């Protein structure tokens, strides 16, 4: 169940808007990214100066759909501030390691995986096409060596990898700035 | 998830619709181009000056229903702002292609496919016979190379073929007019 | 999606409010008494003011499609008819119905007149009663009268699988006039 | 049936999450997590003193997505309450167990089970969250800070969570699970 | 068809009213909103009477105490009514009502077999014969009716039905409600 | 279709004035809403008439004994109306009514006959038990002023009465003429 | 999986078994259940009057119409029907159970037996007009009958056991008189 | 897939069955049952001094299913070799534990797990409240207790716990006699 | 489709079984090994010196089931020949790797991936096992033997995602020989 | 509907009586069952008779990659030469097996229709997996390889021509090289 | 329900016509239908080269890919195939009636001819890829010319009449030159 709250009656997710926070709770799909990519869009015409909070738990999904909300991410104004609790696997993690720097953090337990598998599934026929035509893995690959500090030969070792990582170790790796302290 | 705004209760896209914005994320088949036309017809009957801003995320669909957002966003007054997020293939990069002179865009890492198929998603027997004629294929390629300005020659051979683009192949092909550099910070100080 | 608009209508009912009715899918009985509906509702709100009927259909049922032929001519406003995308079978018959010199397509438009014996799902007693061949003549010469074809060109033209563009429509008489684009005129 | 309030419409809940209750009275998965941190977030936003009272009533589920509900309880400023109301097994009891020191119950009825099931307990996680369970040690954790809010030691903690056991809630009271078992106000 | 009222659904404005209608099989989902309206209903107001109104085959034992003991923690009289049936937990829950306040209407069906159960999660199962539940439900209804412990036992175990007056005799209800 | 009224849906709007629609089977769900509305409708006003409009091939008499029962219990007369069919414990309903208010259009089918088992398997072995069928007929008999012999012969055969049938049968009390 | 048996004649399990006399009561008794028990009983004494016919039961019950057709062809026929119970015998498969010749009706050491006579017709296995005619035919009455006098039991105290959940081991079920002997495990 | 012999057309199991040879590759159910009792039955009736060998790739299943199975095991007259292969869960180890003395097997990576669940799904609820009488948990470890040789204190412990073993800890236990050489 | 064949009808596989030829041709779940070791046993039961010929075309599957035809090869008298036609992936790259030395073949344009996933072919019961018995480890040393790699370099191939052609699978170990076609010289 | 055949008893179904004749039907779309089959289907012809010939007909859109490549190794590595005959279709993975068979007697009917074009994807008939080593063993490449080696086409030409929707009359695709000769209605 | 035939060997209906050269198309044509009528045409040829094969046709049409499959397979062969139209023959199913030995195309006298020939995959039986391959290779115009030699008719009156919903009796279907005879009942 997702309650509606009444200040004017709003769901859970649309009164945490109105605070400029967006969840992104699930797999990372066109219809997803489309909303997130609008939500984003939103609170910038909102107030362009002020920050804007990304929770993610998240298993990953398209890279099509996950690189719509990483340009948007840094084409606007606002800082976007990434928040990890539970998962950040694939996509979900290249989008952690994509918040405004200083900014990217995780709650105690959460759990971060690296690892980009070679197709989708979810992503679509024309979708993985694009992907190895385009050698978009060396454009994440590329992306997530600038945003970590790590090397490419490093990067490219580690996304090719089931590796999973705890939040203290993520913070290690340059993916997270913080791990969130009981406060 | 869809959320909620209250200025009066709207979903995220209702809310956009109200700035000129509307969200072309999905297949084009006869629904979302019924919903795409009355969206631009709405618009245009709000404002016919101002300019309308169309955001692209599509693996692109039927011909028809391509066609029938192409016809209004060329009849309608307003100038139509095309920005590809993510992917914009078959009728989704014609309609990128499509937009107002100098107001076309992609995001750096939007992927554009100019390959016309030969169909694919869910659609009624007449519609794909008429999505399957020659002529219309013909028409395709013709507004490509008014809109690109490249040879009939050479977008007869490119829709023809399994063609990838990055945003900036897109931009030097000439199916869009800029690839979206990063807003900058308080770039107005005199005024804002 | 089919977004929301606050003067709450969804975008539909926001057009219903400036005379517009979407015919965007195959036309069918539920299709039929909505439509019927919609002009039945404008002309209660004004009995003079054009309303503007757009097509993108691939035709149906003879008897939902002879209730809006029969609404369209009964009430009093002009039905102003606009094709975009397609009109084929019943939806071509009805955009031919459309008010006299208010019968329009989109430059990319493809009608087809073809009016199939065959065939879309309804009851029974309905296929039997899209099947009466005094119906098929009534089409050949309601469609005779608007288009200035003779009753003898209708009747091999309905019965052949015929595409075609917005202009070859003009011509045949069952569109008025090819909308030009905005950018054109001066 | 989810009856309506009106002070203004809310659904039951909704109604009690204005007087800072939250209801935990299903599976765990990643959806019923994702809408309790935010509610949790929410209730914190609206007042960073006042304390929030979260009922259990859940067979367990999801490792990740029980996490997700830990870490945001001991991040946010207020204490959070935890009453067991028919079960809390699995995460479910995790959860009962890591309410504010002082302010856990369960009503007389409740029942308890600390087993903690080798994978996504009834089916609740996916394949790359289990794989991360036994990559990341996470049991091993679970046991840590259960043997940390009971007082018991590891080594019991580790029989008792690979153990089929269930415990009233008086048992739970004084295994250290619960502070209070609640009795009926007059 | 569920009707709609303005002064809300019809549960929703009988709610209003204090009263709560526990009209199905007894599952977590089912037990969870009755023990939120029944929450609720303290909340607006610690002294006011709660009417429970019962038509229910039963269900979930885990569910039927989770019922149980919200009526037996809040302040509020929770006076209980049934029209129909009350069968498994359903006739527990009846029997649970505030006494001298636990009616039945002259033709409501009362069972008092609790089945060995009919859907319960298999941990619902295993809790209740660990736990001996079925003792703990058997020592509260002698408690509620006044029955001996070995009779209780013989008549849960049983296929039984009962008229309301000889639910009353029982000591299940207190009253048959005479129409007004 | 169900239509919205602004001043509801149609059956809302019908409720503000009195008016319940027993329109299908009588189950749990179909008694459990009946039941409510016939409470709601008292605690409105515990004087002024309620209108029961009745349309049922019937369904569970555990079902159908909580709405005679709440219609008995109850202080505003429930004025019973057949448009169309009352079959079974949807006959029984129509019966139930208060004395000098129970009506039926004059092309309505009313059918007394009680078959023998849509009920639960719990609701089933009741009625058999408690002898159910027995209390109907008690009802049916006192409710009519017809024999006991007369009842338990006319519940057990499968017969359907017309409006004019049902009033002579004294199941209805008149026949609604158009006016 | 149901493997094939070839003695140029291919059986499956179930058939290569009726060869040798013995059927397998493996489920719910519903009519179509009953119908081929009843048919396989028809065509075992067809084959041999005289020699014996062996019944396995590993049911949780079902319809009580469909149970007395299977019932009432047991004591029709000529050949002794020997009943073993592995597994499991609730409801109609217990009463069949105790239906078995006299000295014939055995248990495997770890078998469930229920006497419980549900009220309807044990979870969905008789129509509306099978358990319309239970009630009129008082068919429970006769039940408790047949049970009193093939165990040896008082009519009052099958009355009150039918009527409740209770679950007997293989022994309990030998000392109620619903079997005769608990099977022992044959060695050299 | 399932392929056919010609000796006369078999499927592989039936093939396998001519050899005494039983595979119990499933979760163990009513239809599973009454198919391995009556292969068992069968195959005493063709020759009742000859081993019968049942192979066992199981997660196990209903208690009530499973100790038909064991009962007919007892029952006959041949020794009934057990083999692991794969896997050996719940009412599969109660089976597996239950083969001739002296001739329980298990292949080099079996994996075993002697946890009784205590409750079940597809099975009838009379069933599932016969599965979880505390009466047949207890018979459980008592035979379980008498095929290893560990006490029954030992047994409790470990049937109420979430334990694999290796085919070389399952030998170690008494579940087994001998771990298969390659 | 399967075709039959008459010498008594069997079906193809039937055929090239009588030949001791056995196809994997599929996701390997415990249905299959069962199926694969009963065909095993039985062609060891016809003649115990006879070598066997294992066909694989499999994107892998569980663990468990893998390993019991693993272990059924080994187990068995026979050599058991394994020849990967189209692919062989996890549990696929796993058997090939594993038949008798000098008698692994794949044909020119098979893939193999020695990747071996941490998690959908297993069930909740067979997942549990697979992290408790450290499953993983022993794979990985059956790798190192088979190929005669170290254990540290089979460790970091398999957490990775690697696509081999037939050529570089011989070079990897896991292969003896690529099938090569007919030399037709003139 | 697929008829038995009895010869005399022994019954086969029609696809079964032709592979007594050396007949293999590939007239589907190709996935690994069907691969799996017609490997199968080759292996036991060859077995039979390692000399004389075996004729695969085709009617087939295509499909798997992966699945096309087992059933295009099978034929490069058996004895028997395999002649390929087009009715009706051969697109994608089948026109590639068309061109695949035994040099001189590769045949199509004169109204089949062959398309070169090698879709990117599968599509949809490929998994994630099949998917996934067509890109990192370049298997495009090879493809255009054996294409531009069975054809005599430059690799430039059929690198341009798969990646293009084009179809192809039977006689185009003698002339193109996919085939040897076009089948005339017999005498 | 589908018959079975012992021969003193069990054939089911079909397959005991099959055993006297007769052939049932009785239903839509999609690649399935084809590829069996090809299987079985191709097994009564292996059979016996010089007798006649009798192909009864009852089709409401399908797939143009399909179709040619059959009508290529047909006209391959080296025996004669007579064709005769039971119920109806309609899109492919005409065309297969009209393929037909000379002197031998026959229709019973209830029989309905229709030659119309649908634009799409005719009654959704085609693929998109099917649909393609027809659009680019105007199989369209090789079908009019097909039919225009085998009944005599212009190329005009062919193209005009298979684009119009047009239905013929045996005797029209006769006249028209589609069937050579109309089935006089035996005496
Ligand atoms: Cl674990
Ligand atoms: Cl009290
Ligand atoms: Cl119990
Ligand atoms: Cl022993
Ligand atoms: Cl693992
Ligand atoms: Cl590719
Ligand atoms: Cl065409």
């Amino acid at each position: 169940l997702i309650p509606t709250v009444i200040e004017r009656a709003y769901d859970i997710y649309s009164r945490l808007l109105k605070d400029r926070i967006i969840m992104l709770g699930s797999q990372i799909d066109d219809n997803v990214a489309n909303s997130i990519v609008s939500q984003l869009l939103f609170l910038q015409a909102q107030d362009s100066e002020k920050d804007i909070y990304l929770y993610i738990n998240s298993p990953g999904g398209s890279v099509t759909a996950g690189f719509a909300i990483y340009d948007t991410i840094q084409h606007i104004k606002p800082d976007v501030q990434t928040i990890c609790i539970g998962m950040a696997a694939s996509m979900g993690s290249f989008l952690l390691a994509a918040g405004a720097k200083g900014k990217r953090f995780a709650l105690p337990n959460a759990e971060v995986m690296i690892h980009q598998p070679l197709g989708g599934a979810q992503a679509t026929e024309i979708e993985i096409a694009a992907n190895h035509i385009l050698k978009t893995r060396e454009k994440l690959n590329r992306i997530l060596s600038e945003r970590t500090g790590q090397s490419i030969e490093k990067i490219q070792k580690d996304t090719d990898r089931d590796n999973f990582l705890t939040a203290e170790e993520a913070k290690e790796y340059g993916l997270i700035d913080e791990v969130m302290v009981p406060e």
